[PDB]
């Protein structure tokens, strides 16, 4: 599905993201803007012959196994498929362990590019948090 805006914020918060790991909602809600446009069903594929999977599109050849890619290690311990569930609850477990890993959210270039730098609380301005 593709979420609005505070209903992905809300929905973050509830599942502890806000300064999680020394960032606040509003960069969560920024990277997910530009990583899916919100939408939970994103796929993008790779030249490695990896795949980013989901709302914050996560990729196959470290965190969730999809069975196709070349030197998966399967970090998050998950299927890839179940990324791509309405819920986000198994995507948001996998980012709190992709940012725990010491590179915070320079994982995600999107964030990385057009997120870092800027007012990211503008994103979640408005919302009844
Ligand atoms: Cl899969």
């Amino acid at each position: 599905k593709v979420f609005g805006r505070c209903e992905l914020a809300a929905a973050m918060k509830r599942h502890g993201l806000d300064n999680y790991r020394g960032y606040s909602l509003g960069n969560w809600v920024c990277a997910a803007k530009f990583e899916s446009n919100f939408n939970t069903q994103a796929t993008n594929r790779n030249t490695d012959g990896s795949t980013d999977y989901g709302i914050l599109q996560i990729n196959s050849r470290w965190w969730c196994n999809d069975g196709r890619t070349p030197g998966s290690r399967n970090l998050c311990n998950i299927p890839c498929s179940a990324l791509l569930s309405s819920d986000i609850t198994a995507s948001v477990n996998c980012a709190k362990k992709i940012v725990s890993d010491g590179n915070g959210m320079n994982a995600w270039v999107a964030w990385r590019n057009r997120c870092k730098g800027t007012d990211v609380q503008a994103w979640i301005r408005g919302c009844r948090l």
